[PDB]
């Protein structure tokens, strides 16, 4: 979208000041996000990715339900700015757009800078599980099917591999072999959900560190800021995915793999914060799987990155041809380290469960 086009889009919303600029904000993989600067307040303007989220009406119904409930509890959350026609979003020139108020005086992190920040992230997402337990499974629509159904993701991967539409398979044999050889590990959470041994809960489903805003002065969690995948799942998806992104010593797309390690110190910090909020609620079987949920969600996301690479990068935004291969490689290195530290992560969870 050109500058003129974006100003036109913003004109559809009930903003409370004259727009001075609209500039790309962040490096999200999915939606297209802009910071709108006025002569007074600031706003986040987003074009929703309708290739990924085709059901905008149900997506926005979820977002409206979650934010209105948080507000009714006095909690800070994403504040939808309505269109001038009074709607929660608008279709404008072939795009689906929404506006949130910009949440001021915050810090957000694409990588853990210190254990305290990750411990606070643990508190925030653990607290968010208690919030989501207030909803029935049926109140929140699945916005994406099979979202953390790792065996289903693996079927998708094999289809991408078989098509090999760009002939990229030949250059990622070792990565393909990793996901093939780990196929026996993908079913554990889905099987437990299906047999009732793992409770079905409403979960956030994209608990990466940069989805919590911390207060710029105190560092206390202020608000969670991606509500697009709130829907039934397992607590293990939220824990495991937090560990995948945040217990890494490197960026998700770190090109130098010698920078990429799984840190048990960071794993412990997050576990302390998360289990601290949930200790009397977590089931024995959930606790048992906390360390492996890290391996599982990391393998699932890596497999998705590699599938996308093999499909010509149709899902995730990329900046260069091998971007998704580079992303997949970090996830592989992390899993390999998580495997080597399995006894230690088990002992960490036991100690936190005992301590809390
Ligand atoms: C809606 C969607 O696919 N979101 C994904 C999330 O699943 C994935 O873990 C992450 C990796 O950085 O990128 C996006 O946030």
């Amino acid at each position: 979208n050109t500058n003129e086009a974006l100003f036109d889009v913003a004109s559809h919303f009930a903003l409370e000041g004259t727009v001075d600029s609209i500039e790309p904000y962040g490096d999200g993989h999915i939606n297209t996000t802009y910071l709108v600067t006025t002569d007074g307040p600031r706003y986040i303007l987003q074009r929703m990715n309708t290739g990924i989220f085709p059901d905008t009406v149900n997506l926005m119904r979820n977002v409206e339900l979650v934010t209105s409930t948080l507000k009714a509890q006095g909690k800070e959350t994403l504040d939808i700015v309505r269109t001038t026609s009074g709607d929660t979003w608008a279709e404008i020139d072939g795009g689906a757009w929404r506006v949130y108020k910009f949440i001021e005086h915050t810090m957000s992190y694409n990588l853990v800078p210190n254990p305290d920040v990750f411990r606070e992230a643990g508190r925030a997402f653990g607290d968010f599980q208690n919030f989501l337990s207030g909803f029935d499974a049926n109140q929140l629509t699945e916005t994406i099917a099979h979202f953390h159904d790792t065996p289903h993701r693996f079927e998708d991967f094999k289809k991408a591999l078989a098509a090999d539409e760009l002939g990229r398979a030949a250059g990622c044999g070792p990565e393909i072999e990793f996901y093939l050889s780990h196929a026996d590990q993908y079913a554990v959470v889905m099987d437990g959900l299906r047999d009732g041994s793992i409770p079905l809960r409403v979960t956030h489903n994209d608990t990466k560190l940069n989805n919590i805003l911390m207060d710029a002065t105190t560092g206390k969690a202020r608000a969670i800021i991606d509500l697009d995948t709130i829907m039934p799942g397992s607590m293990l998806f939220d824990f495991g995915d937090s560990i995948r992104f945040g217990a890494s010593t490197a960026l998700e797309d770190e090109r130098d793999l010698d920078k990429v390690h799984f840190s048990t110190e960071l794993f412990r910090a997050y576990t302390e914060g998360f289990v601290g909020e949930l200790r009397d609620s977590i089931t024995a079987r959930e606790a048992e799987l906390l360390p492996f949920s890290g391996n599982l969600l990391t393998m699932e996301c890596g497999m998705r990155f590699l599938a996308d690479y093999l499909e010509g990068d149709v899902y995730f935004a990329t900046k260069y041809p091998e971007h998704n291969l580079v992303r997949s490689r970090t996830q592989i290195k992390l899993v390999r380290e998580m495997e080597q530290r399995a006894d230690e992560t088990r002992a960490i969870v036991a100690d936190v469960m005992e301590t809390t």
